[PDB]
């Protein structure tokens, strides 16, 4: 099973200058609790923005060029990619929009953190068909000290 796990600003905007500008660690602690132990797959461009490797994960990075750090598995195609992560239960892709784009048709599950932000990006999340989609869990958090947005954790499964 391959699912997607993003968080998403308003108008599906994920990113700004290789970026994530905002600062949500509730958002963060749900990425580690949803994709440790298992297999991470990332574009090059996402890797440079992350900086280092995902302790407890198993990271791939997708880039048509030999890689540069082997303490993380470079491959060259979305099968190279599936098949590196050999027999698990569920592949966890954490972007970016490229790679998002090319993961979504093959899905079963996103898993979608809606943040109540405006910033102005330059990268979005694929646009998906509704339709195609069962929510399956959702959870509404207003803004704290911690966390100076409202933000919904959801779960999609498709239909
Ligand atoms: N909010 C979120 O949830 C979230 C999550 C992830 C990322 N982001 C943000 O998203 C942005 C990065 O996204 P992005 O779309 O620019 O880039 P990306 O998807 O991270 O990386 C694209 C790169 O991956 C490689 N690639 C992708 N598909 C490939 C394929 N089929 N075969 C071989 N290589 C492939 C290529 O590398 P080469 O050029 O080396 O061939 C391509 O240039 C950043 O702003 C980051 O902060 C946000
Ligand atoms: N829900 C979600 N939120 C995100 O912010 C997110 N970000 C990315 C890409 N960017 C990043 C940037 C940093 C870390 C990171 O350092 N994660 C630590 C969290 C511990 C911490 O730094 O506070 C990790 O161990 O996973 C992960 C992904 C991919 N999927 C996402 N998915
Ligand atoms: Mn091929
Ligand atoms: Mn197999
Ligand atoms: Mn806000």
């Amino acid at each position: 099973m391959i699912s997607l796990i993003a968080a998403l600003a308003v108008d599906r905007v994920i990113g700004m200058e290789n970026a994530m500008p905002w600062n949500l660690p509730a958002d963060l602690a749900w990425f580690k609790r949803n994709t440790l132990n298992k297999p991470v797959i990332m574009g090059r461009h996402t890797w440079e923005s992350i900086g280092r490797p995902l302790p407890g994960r198993k990271n791939i990075i997708l880039s048509s060029q030999p890689g540069t750090d082997d303490r993380v598995t470079w491959v060259k195609s979305v099968d190279e990619a599936i098949a590196a992560c050999g027999d698990v239960p569920e592949i966890m892709v954490i972007g970016g929009g490229r790679v998002y784009e090319q993961f979504l048709p093959k899905a079963q599950k996103l898993y979608l953190t809606h943040i109540d932000a405006e910033v102005e990006g330059d990268t979005h999340f694929p646009d998906y068909e509704p339709d195609d989609w069962e929510s399956v869990f959702s959870e509404f958090h207003d803004a704290d000290a911690q966390n100076s947005h409202s933000y919904c954790f959801e779960i999609l499964e498709r239909r």
